[PDB]
């Protein structure tokens, strides 16, 4: 039952690891969801590509250079974008003297220079690049195509999932930073790290991602006015320390080179890239999400969000709720240790 909340981290055989649709619901009848977050490690047989050289020449379209402001422990992003440049090109650029990663004892002291220099030397990185990089044919955990449930009502039932459920990829270098966020529409999220430097992830428990939300609203009370749900925006930064002052559960790990990460529905995240390195993610979805997805805070603001009509999965997977939720009758709190 995982009543403590901490990050899992599961080591499946081959033989589990083959399917996995099934392995997850294996990891949540240990209750690895109760965290948020979990660390699967691939046995060490299974590779998703054999050679990674040619990712070189992948042309990252639009860099990013995260300008970063704010003070004790608190800090807002803002995006300015940079001209396309190669992977080689990105590497090289991370490596530079400039941009590498510092010299460190350990992920603990590592993670302090993080917090520490957020507000020097900006960072540069590339993400939502459309595409996968695993090799044709890897039938075990391919991301772009896991055969959730989001998959079955797009193609059974011809609904638009958005492109949320395709692969893309995120290049990081050294201090390049993933605010506090849950997913679209309190989706799971898989993250695959192929290759490169360490990606260090915090997350909270969902069963206390709204005392998360209410210390976002006080500290960035502006923030909070013209947006309902404002850290969907992905630009709120919150140290650990000021997460410990205020006593908000939380716990942190690191994702190395070919391991993946899977967040659940409603687990809010944030992290830090240690170096140059290149991940793969997409969103899915299982049964279990879809009371989170029809509670769904969404964003007020901007036109474009993400949404997606919740009606299909009612309809398909919760038939004796479907007329009383239509009514607005189908009034619920999530268990979230269920
Ligand atoms: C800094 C690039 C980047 C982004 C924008 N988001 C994530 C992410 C999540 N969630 C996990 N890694 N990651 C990134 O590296
Ligand atoms: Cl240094
Ligand atoms: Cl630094
Ligand atoms: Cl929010
Ligand atoms: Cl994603
Ligand atoms: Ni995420
Ligand atoms: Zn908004």
């Amino acid at each position: 039952l995982n009543p403590s909340c901490k990050i899992m981290t599961f080591r499946p055989s081959m033989e589990e690891f083959r399917e996995f649709n099934k392995y997850l619901a294996y990891m949540e009848s240990k209750g690895a969801h109760r965290a948020g977050l979990a660390k699967v490690i691939p046995p060490k047989e299974w590779k998703p590509r054999q050679c990674y050289d040619d990712i070189d020449n992948l042309l990252i379209p639009a860099p990013i250079q995260q300008m970063v402001t704010g003070q004790s422990g608190l800090f807002t992003q803002y995006n300015i974008q940079k001209k396309a440049m190669t992977v080689k090109e990105f590497r090289q650029l991370a490596n530079s003297g400039k941009y590498c990663t510092p010299r460190y004892l350990d992920y603990e002291d590592l993670e302090r220079k993080y917090w520490k220099n957020l507000t020097f030397v900006a960072p540069i990185y590339g993400a939502d690049i459309n595409g996968s990089i695993y090799d044709e044919g890897v039938d075990e955990w391919n991301i772009a195509r896991l055969n959730t449930v989001l998959d079955v009502v797009e193609e059974e039932c011809g609904i638009s999932i958005e492109g949320v459920n395709t692969p893309y990829l995120y290049f990081g270098m050294w201090k390049t930073t993933f605010a506090w966020h849950t997913e679209d529409m309190d989706l799971y999220s898989i993250n695959y790290l192929h290759f490169g430097e360490p990606k260090s992830w915090y997350a909270i428990p969902p069963e206390h991602g709204k005392r998360l939300e209410r210390l976002a609203q006080g500290f960035f009370p502006s923030s909070s006015q013209g947006c309902d749900a404002f850290l969907r925006h992905k630009m709120t930064l919150i140290s650990p320390s000021v997460l410990k002052k205020y006593g908000i559960p939380f716990d942190k790990i690191t994702q190395e080179a070919g391991e993946f990460m899977i967040t659940f529905p409603y687990g809010y995240h944030a992290g830090f890239n240690h170096g140059f390195n290149c991940a793969e993610s997409t969103n899915f979805a299982t049964v279990r999400w879809i009371d989170y997805g029809k509670v769904a805070k969404l964003c007020t603001c901007r036109k474009d969000m993400v949404k997606i009509s919740m009606d299909i999965f009612v309809r398909k997977f919760q038939p004796d709720r479907y007329q009383l939720w239509k009514q607005g009758k189908d009034i619920y709190t999530i268990d979230h240790t269920k």
